[PDB]
């Protein structure tokens, strides 16, 4: 006797699974098989256990029409075959619109667009032009945005984002990404002339390329200390200034065009 009442239960890019009712009988196994019904690939057929109403026949390809027979055994005997035919699905479309929407310093988040499809969620794969281990990600389908944590400052990443279906991995979308640099800290007023100021600061975690020191007067701009920090220097003299003036101090970090927040104080000479 065949089995009976076959149904496919889920059908995806790369595999199709089924249940079906045992014929009350004895139970030497099963037999499956699926080939290609309009094609030449493959023609995967796997045994099964004697106590069997279930089947799981993956790595098959994706948009494919196959032809699955299902064959209960006993000892050489073979019964006829509970059969069907599935085509399995295109494989998962890449996400759309991929733009980054901001970032702090150990993390980027990101909105992208989704084609209208079964998804089971997505997969992030951000890696860093300067690091050698990058971090890989997973998200629920139920989001269009995600903050990415765990990334260095200033530092810029090839960020892959993926869709996600079942074990159908999408072709990517790349995204080119960087972080915050982190503003430098701890600024300290060392020393004072009614000239000048004497300030010392904590380097940033990136490996910024110099600094731009501003100072300004209670109404009057901010001016840069012309000579420029080096990105070596971590103390910097103030000089020119009025005496008895408050001014106020912004220590800002340098990766060639990234100005990093801008680290504060004040003081009066």
């Amino acid at each position: 006797p065949a089995p009976t009442d076959l149904k496919f239960t889920q059908v995806t890019p790369t595999s199709l699974s089924a249940q079906w009712t045992p014929p009350n009988v004895q139970l030497t196994g099963y037999r499956v098989r699926v080939t290609p019904k309009e094609k030449t690939g493959p023609m995967k057929e796997i045994n099964l256990a004697p106590d069997s109403s279930s089947v799981v026949v993956s790595g098959l390809m994706v948009a494919t029409k196959y032809e699955v027979s299902v064959y209960a055994l006993k000892d050489t005997l073979t019964s006829r075959p509970a059969q069907g035919v599935v085509t399995t699905l295109e494989n998962v479309s890449p996400p759309r619109r991929a733009r980054v929407t901001d970032a702090t310093e150990t993390t980027i988040t990101i909105s992208w667009r989704t084609k209208t499809e079964t998804i089971t969620g997505f997969q992030v794969d951000a890696v860093p032009a300067n690091g050698q281990t990058p971090i890989q990600r997973t998200i629920k389908p139920d989001v269009r945005s995600y903050t990415i944590t765990g990334l260095q400052p200033g530092t810029d990443y090839k960020i892959y984002l993926y869709t996600l279906n079942d074990n159908a991995r999408s072709s990517p979308v790349v995204i080119d990404a960087s972080t915050a640099i982190d503003a430098p800290s701890n600024l300290r007023f060392l020393a004072t002339t009614p000239n000048s100021l004497l300030v010392s600061w904590q380097p940033p975690r990136a490996r910024i390329t110099g600094y731009i020191i501003k100072y300004e007067k209670p109404g009057s701009p901010p001016r840069e200390v012309v000579p420029r920090p080096r990105p070596g220097v971590t103390e910097a003299t103030i000089t020119g200034l009025e005496p008895g003036t408050e001014y106020t101090i912004y220590v800002i970090a340098l990766k060639n065009n990234q100005k990093s927040e801008p680290l504060i104080g004040r003081k009066k000479t």
